[PDB]
């Protein structure tokens, strides 16, 4: 972070009013050929974008 | 961001090599009391966090 603009895969952490969690959750959302990964942290929301890397299914 | 990060809700738009999306997709994930929202846009991945607020359910 700290202003990073990638054209490949960018991840961002945002720090908000957060409650602590023991372990980090990973949530995956597929959208066409885009993979959006959410990492749930005690500090906030950390998101990663993995677009068109591999061949992805158009939601199934 | 809007030159501000907020405990209330922070959102960030991240740059990625993405193909256009016909409709703006919105994905909601609940984790504990954290609302993670993903807005799928033609420019990449737009992430929103709506943590705690009032009543974030487990959604069962």
């Amino acid at each position: 972070v700290g202003s990073e603009v990638s054209d490949k895969r960018t991840c961002v952490s945002l720090t908000t009013q957060r409650l602590p969690v023991s372990r980090i959750k990973t949530y995956t959302i597929t959208e066409g050929s885009l993979r959006a990964v959410i990492f749930i942290t005690k500090r906030g929301l950390k998101v990663c974008a993995d677009p068109q890397a591999t061949w992805v299914r158009d939601v199934v």
